[PDB]
């Protein structure tokens, strides 16, 4: 009842399933060798006739069930119990089974499984989410050395009990022998995991309309069989990447990733537990604030009262209680408490609107769906099967536009390695890649780091409804007033902040509106609502208008547009010795003024 998948099915095999179960050994341990090092195994095969009524076991307690309607994946985990993922087939006929298994002592503690539905031409017509599972330690070792593929027909109305496989094979990509582990595996929990395998590059490129510019010099070495590289002409669509966490700290992990610009794989399960030593300065404090808030079971709606009372420190607190520990954590770093808790609150809110029963409790331990948003498209639709997950939209960020030079970083003493020359180069690159400047954002140092090195993310602004959005000023003097801490840190000092330059995609230009009314006036809500063709809050639109009557101009980017903005540093410094003082007009370099022409905004007739 055995077979050789990689010898018989490398081209095309028809297996008899009439007498029950068929099994093949997937021995990669021999083919790899003693020390082929750290990297990624890519197993793949095409399932043809018989592939719509099957039970496959890719290992002990990893099962695939295909009934023609769904393809379901049941796995044992390193966590509390097994998990089930279910893909609704969008098409009919042949499909590609892919699974990625990392190799090495310091390699990620998850596998990838995903399905590509094929048309008559053997091109990809539909893709599943990339399912990322923190499997049992047993599966991590087994699926990387010697694993057994069991195949059983499951009874339906089909008279015949056979399975035709083609293009069965396993490739191995060796990780470039350089770089920290953090950097090596940084794309593991993004759309760009597909970029690590030559045979899946074209799929990432075509769907996203974005280049794979990971691991320069890598070689896709076929170990056995003949893996297929399928072309696709699918209309641009979002690549979904579902991330399971054995620890169940999805919301804490995503917020930590977004606040600290730490790759989400470094906050996943570790094979060799290492503690928080490598991530002690932003990682631990941010993760601890969100964990502690959730343990109090306070609603996110009460965030403003919780922070106000913690900073006042007038009320008597029990330092032993979760409520008291949260309050100490907030005093210990007010800046990142505001940034982190407000970002977690907005994510919990968006999650609760996705479907019924998406409570605060469920958001805390939900999976994360990462979405690779197609370039040259202002709409990034998540697939319906992601309603039960925390959703992160990956768009290009400021970090990818900084050009060549030493590491840009933020401090009270000024922005490091950010010359008038480097900004000019970055600006030209942004204009050439279809962006335009809409003004200045002033903020505190930790917010600047998040916005540039990770990207703009929605923060809870429920108190100012319906005027939620990313606030920008054409005049840097207005932004400057906000480029500082809102209150004293634990050491009792208020720090100067950072001025940032905000760029939106050129396609948004039609929906950048202006008005001569004050942006929180009586009739203004309804007058702006008619101007943008729907009620506030703003979506894929901006509004520019006087902040006060006779005041300077404020620009509000709707959060759905703001997330697609690219933000880079200004060369306009904040004054470390005049914190609360006005911008010195003499400190604005002529070379930055010259590239800061605002676009012509659309007004009411
Ligand atoms: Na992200």
């Amino acid at each position: 009842e055995s077979f050789n998948l990689w010898q018989e099915c490398a081209t095309r095999c028809t297996l008899d399933l009439a007498q029950g179960v068929r099994a093949s050994q997937l021995d990669v341990a021999s083919l790899l060798g003693e020390q082929a090092g750290s990297g990624v195994l890519h197993y793949s095969m095409v399932l043809e006739e018989g592939g719509d009524s099957l039970k496959l076991a890719l290992g002990n307690a990893l099962t695939l069930r295909t009934d023609g309607t769904t393809i379901t994946l049941t796995s044992a985990t390193a966590g509390k119990g097994p998990r089930t993922y279910s893909y609704t087939r969008q098409g009919r006929g042949n499909w590609s089974l892919h699974w990625l298994v990392p190799v090495g002592d310091d390699a990620p503690a998850s596998i990838k499984v995903f399905f590509h539905e094929l048309d008559a031409g053997s091109e990809v017509s539909h893709i599943s989410p990339i399912y990322s599972i923190e499997v049992s330690d047993d599966l991590l070792r087994t699926m990387a050395s010697n694993s057994t593929l069991f195949v059983r027909h499951v009874e339906n109305n089909e008279i015949n009990r056979s399975l035709t496989l083609s293009a069965a094979g396993v490739g191995f990509v060796a990780a470039p022998t350089q770089h920290s582990r953090q950097k090596r595996w940084s794309e593991w929990h993004t759309g760009k995991v597909l970029c690590l395998l030559d045979p899946l590059d074209a799929v990432y490129n075509y769907l996203s309309q974005r280049t794979c510019n990971t691991w320069e010099g890598k070689v896709y070495r076929v170990l056995a069989g003949t893996p297929a590289s399928h072309d696709t002409h699918i209309v641009p669509t979002a690549i979904s990447h579902r991330l399971h966490f054995a620890k169940g700290d999805g919301l804490a992990a995503l917020t930590t990733h977004q606040v600290c610009a730490i790759p989400l794989e470094s906050l996943a399960r570790s094979r060799q537990p290492r503690g928080w030593e490598e991530l002690s300065q932003c990682g631990y404090p941010v993760h601890n604030l969100v964990t502690l808030y959730l343990l109090t079971r306070l609603p996110w709606s009460q965030l403003d009262t919780v922070i106000t009372q913690a900073l006042a420190n007038t009320t008597p607190e029990d330092g032993s209680t979760p409520r008291g520990q949260l309050a100490q954590a907030i005093r210990e770093n007010p800046a990142q408490a505001r940034l982190a808790l407000s970002m977690a609150a907005a994510q919990s809110d968006a999650f609760s609107h996705q479907q019924a029963g998406n409570s605060q409790e469920q958001a805390a331990s939900a999976d994360v769906v990462n979405l690779t948003c197609p370039a040259a498209d202002l709409n990034c639709l998540a697939p319906a099967d992601s309603a039960d997950a925390l959703q992160e939209r990956d768009y290009p960020n400021g970090a990818s536009f900084l050009g060549d030079g030493d590491e840009v970083s933020f401090s009270t003493a000024g922005t490091r390695n950010w010359s008038v020359t480097r900004l000019e180069q970055a600006h030209r690159q942004l204009l050439a890649r279809g962006y335009l400047f809409v003004g200045y954002h002033g903020t505190f140092l930790e917010a600047a780091h998040s916005i540039v090195f990770e990207g703009v993310h929605e923060r809870d602004q429920s108190s100012i409804a319906p005027w939620q959005g990313f606030y920008v000023a054409g005049d840097p003097a207005l932004a400057y007033g906000y480029a500082q801490d809102q209150e004293a840190d634990a050491r009792g000092r208020i720090r100067n902040g950072v001025l940032l330059r905000v760029y939106v995609p050129r396609a948004a230009l039609p929906r950048l509106f202006a008005t001569q009314q004050t942006l929180a006036a009586p009739g203004a809500v309804d007058e702006i609502g008619r101007l943008i063709g729907h009620p506030l809050p703003l979506q894929l639109e901006a509004i520019t208008g006087p902040e006060e009557e006779g005041g300077r101009l404020a620009t509000i980017l709707g959060w759905r547009l703001a997330e697609q903005a690219v933000v880079i540093p200004s060369t306009i410094p904040t004054d470390p010795r005049n914190v609360g003082g006005d911008l010195d007009p003499a400190s604005v370099p002529q070379e930055e003024s010259a590239i800061s022409t605002l676009p012509d905004y659309t007004t009411q007739p």
